[PDB]
């Protein structure tokens, strides 16, 4: 088993992938994330407020990735190499300090790659049904908030 | 007198103000800053590559603020007080940690307000002629690089 929070954190990587698939590469940059219990907040850099249909799609695709039970692999390589093997996409808006010479990159094949040092579940199925509760688009900073919560079902 | 670097850092605040005056409020958020000797790099969040004429205006405007010899005031208030007194504009894209309950906000009336703890010149004139050398717009991240160097 996995703690609910380790579960919610993992959902973030899944939700991010769904976001990029639906909104495109322009929403590929993460600004920040927060997790509290079964609730999660993914803020990505974007330029508009997604339509209700797109939100639905992000949700659908995110839940489909959960059911596929895809593995969440975690490679540990040299900054330089990882830099060339995964490219710029493994990062967020905010750079991982340069004092760090070795990176732990989380990968969900064809979905999301991110230098992350936190604990993740071994597979996407271990996350469970995800529900997007609120979506806020902050015009000034041009950031998109995707609020979601995991579900106490089975 | 002031160190060349203290000068270049101060120019940052001046250049940022010129950038917002010319490009608008959408270029109001700073992503990062770098200063080495007489060289300075201001990266702001933006969506397009400014035209050559706009770059010229940013430069002009920036140098005119230098000649006005405006004072660079430095207020030190609680964070809750600066929050309401200067609003969100005093910040950058990345927030000053919440462990800091007292802020040092740099202000150049009607030009730029920024929570900054570094050393600044007492007035804009003490900066000197600014020259924008290169401007790079990185489409992926949507960031605009304003490269400039002081002349002294
Ligand atoms: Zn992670
Ligand atoms: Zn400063």
């Amino acid at each position: 088993m996995y703690s609910i929070e380790v579960r919610t954190h993992s959902a973030l990587h899944v939700v991010k992938g769904a976001v990029v698939k639906v909104l495109g590469s322009e929403a590929k940059w993460t600004y920040s994330t927060y997790v509290k219990g079964n609730k999660g907040v993914l803020i990505v850099k974007f330029d508009r407020k997604p339509s209700d249909e797109e939100i639905r799609e992000i949700e659908r695709l995110a839940n489909e990735k959960v059911k596929e039970n895809a593995p969440i692999k975690i490679y540990e390589l040299p900054r330089e190499e990882a830099e060339k093997m995964f490219g710029e996409d493994m990062y967020d808006l905010f750079p991982v300090p340069e004092d760090v010479r070795i990176l732990k990159v989380v990968v969900i094949e064809d979905w999301n790659v991110n230098a992350c040092n936190k604990e993740h579940t071994k597979t996407t199925g271990e996350i469970g049904p995800i529900k997007i509760r609120k979506v806020r688009f902050r015009k000034s900073k041009g950031l998109l908030e995707i609020h979601f919560e995991l579900l106490e079902l089975e």
